[PDB]
């Protein structure tokens, strides 16, 4: 449930 930007992540895409 980790979303840096509207769910952009691109690195954690989960929790990072």
């Amino acid at each position: 449930f980790f979303c840096v930007q509207g769910x952009a992540n691109r690195f954690x895409i989960n929790v990072c």
